């Protein structure tokens, strides 16, 4: 019953060399967007092949910009793609839910500037010339995610606390502050934690690059890359990349009005999923049960599920590609928001698995939202490639009950790799893991900010709960790059007992840990287990474990 293919609606704006005011067009969208932290707008700009001269496109809150060529460079700015922090005076901390991919840019003073924080990712990208990661005049930011792109020159991070950046090519990189982890980028400063704190890995275990909308000729086609195994430098350097292109005419265009009955229907009846800019309440989980089905949101398409159901279940198959989606939660408390595979699932997908990309979890925030454990994930093989899943510290509909979120992530799956695993502010365990041979590289985690006391983050005989918890009974575990942070501002005289927590066995290890207090609002007591110091003072110094065990 259901039709694919159609108009991509009002929200993707289009445009080609030759389209009038191409500026004010976008900036237009900006001065709407910019401090639009919470509201409901969503846009996609998407740029056909050509040159655009005299471009500054600024990109606030939930913009997703991109070239719809088969590579980057067939879609040119001479010119930017600018993030900044003039709206928060100078503070970027709250740059998020925005994303730039597939564009070379040539920036006009010869750096581009892309001062981001959480959810706000850089894919497919070449700068010809340097990126600077910072706001103008240096002011905080908590970033980020680069994948797959060419800076010709250097990456500049300045105050950026951390940053993951995997399978790409970089000139040169300016410096690190806490955390600087990478994985298969060429030109990645070597190994170096904790002084400057580089993290660094010759290559990317297995990465899949995220599908993406382009043109061929004039029909539109979403391009789905193959995997790479031991990854390492940009998968379209060298001419044709492996994939598959998909016709337009085999996804459920999803627009604003679509129910869940009809979007199940579109995945049981064969059909891929692209949804345009918008925001979607279901009163029943979407569920992706169709082997290689592709979930592509646009312009960041948003799901909010209603009734307390689960927003997204993904069924026990291979191959199911969900990109560029976030789920944001309902007032009333759904168990889950998004479930990958079925509860005690066991079969393996290692040739072909399935992937979340730029998938984003809010609980609170534009209003109260509760859920108890965000994403559960239960495939084995399983790749987290991107995603913050934050339960809000500001904003409407905040506090230690009004959007309380026990957990964040529960990995339950065996041979699951998250690259780029953000997590923050969970009543109880922002992450678990409790299946084997798990691996992450990159961490960010900040605590719960508004803990009464402590009492009320006791967890047996431990103050508080690690921001990622190994289970005693897992064999096989390695993590790179990990971070933890706190700012209990509501009882600064509160203690974290640590970071992380893990058995200590052989097969289970982690490189380059470290817990800060932010500006001496509460202390942690140890790094990993009662390993490390605790932080102290109020100048926001790490502690730091190069090695466990
Ligand atoms: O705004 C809401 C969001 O808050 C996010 O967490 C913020 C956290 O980012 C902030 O940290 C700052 C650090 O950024 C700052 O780093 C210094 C660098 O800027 C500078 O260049 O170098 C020095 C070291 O040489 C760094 O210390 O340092 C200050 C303390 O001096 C930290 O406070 O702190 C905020 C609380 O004050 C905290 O809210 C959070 O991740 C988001 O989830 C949240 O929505
Ligand atoms: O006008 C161009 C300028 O726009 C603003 C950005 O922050 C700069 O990176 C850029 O050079």
């Amino acid at each position: 019953e259901v039709v694919g293919g159609g108009d991509l609606g009002p929200n993707v704006l289009v445009f080609d060399p030759s389209t009038p005011d191409i500026q004010g067009k976008v900036d237009e969208v900006f001065r709407k967007q910019e401090s639009n932290q919470f509201g409901t707008d969503r846009y996609a700009l998407m740029f056909k092949p050509g040159t655009y001269n005299d471009i500054n496109a600024q990109i606030g809150f939930y913009t997703s910009i991109a070239g719809l060529g088969l590579n980057p460079d067939d879609t040119t700015f001479n010119g930017d793609v600018t993030v900044d922090a003039g709206w928060f005076d100078g503070n970027a901390t709250q740059n998020f839910w925005r994303s730039a991919e597939n564009l070379a840019l040539n920036p006009v003073n010869g750096t581009n500037r892309w001062a981001v924080s959480q959810a706000a990712p850089f894919r497919r990208m070449h700068v010809k010339g340097g990126l600077n990661l910072a706001p103008d005049g240096y002011g905080w930011a908590s970033g980020g995610y680069i994948a797959d792109s060419k800076i010709d020159g250097e990456v500049g991070p300045y105050s950026q606390q951390q940053w993951y950046t995997r399978d790409s090519s970089v000139g040169g990189w300016g410096n690190g502050v806490w955390n600087m982890t990478f994985s298969g980028v060429e030109g990645a400063p070597a190994q170096s934690f904790p002084e400057p704190p580089y993290t660094t890995l010759e290559t990317t275990p297995v990465s899949r690059e995220k599908p993406f909308l382009y043109l061929d000729g004039d029909d539109y086609k979403v391009f789905v890359p193959a995997k790479r195994t031991n990854a390492r430098g940009t998968s379209w350097g060298n001419g044709t990349p492996e994939g598959e292109s998909l016709p337009l005419d085999q996804f459920y265009v999803v627009k604003p009005g679509a129910t869940a009955e009809t979007i199940n229907a579109a995945v049981d009846q064969g059909l891929h999923l692209l949804f345009t800019p918008g925001v979607y309440h279901v009163d029943q989980p979407i569920e992706i049960d169709r082997a290689n089905t592709v979930a592509l949101g646009l312009g960041l398409a948003t799901i909010i599920p209603d009734n307390g159901v689960t927003a997204l279940k993904v069924g026990d198959v291979d191959g199911v590609k969900v990109a560029g989606l976030l789920v944001d939660a309902g007032p009333v408390n759904s168990e889950t928001l998004v479930e990958v595979g079925s509860d005690g699932a066991s079969g393996d997908h290692a040739a072909n698995p399935t992937s979340l990309q730029d998938v984003f979890v809010r609980i609170g925030g534009a209003g109260p939202g509760k859920a108890t454990t965000s994403i559960v994930v239960n495939s084995n093989d399983t790749i987290i490639d991107h995603t913050w899943v934050w339960r809000a510290d500001h904003g409407e509909g905040v506090g230690w009950e009004t959007n309380r979120a026990d957990y964040g992530v529960h990995v339950k799956g065996d041979n699951v790799l998250a690259t780029g695993l953000f997590v923050e502010h969970f009543n109880k365990y922002d992450v678990q893991w409790s299946g084997e041979n798990g691996k992450t590289i990159f961490y960010q985690n900040a605590k719960a900010y508004d803990a009464p006391d402590q009492a009320a983050i006791q967890n047996g005989d431990i103050k508080g709960y690690a921001a990622y918890k190994v289970d005693d009974s897992v064999t096989t575990h390695e993590g790179w790059g990990m971070g933890s942070y706190c700012y209990f501002n509501v009882n600064p005289d509160i203690r974290q007992q640590h970071g992380f927590q893990a058995p200590v066995k052989p097969g289970v290890k982690f490189h380059d840990l470290l817990v800060v207090s932010l500006g001496g609002k509460g202390q942690y007591e140890h790094v990993i287990n009662d390993i490390g110091d605790p932080t102290s003072g109020d100048t926001t110094i790490p502690s730091q474990v190069v090695s466990f065990p």
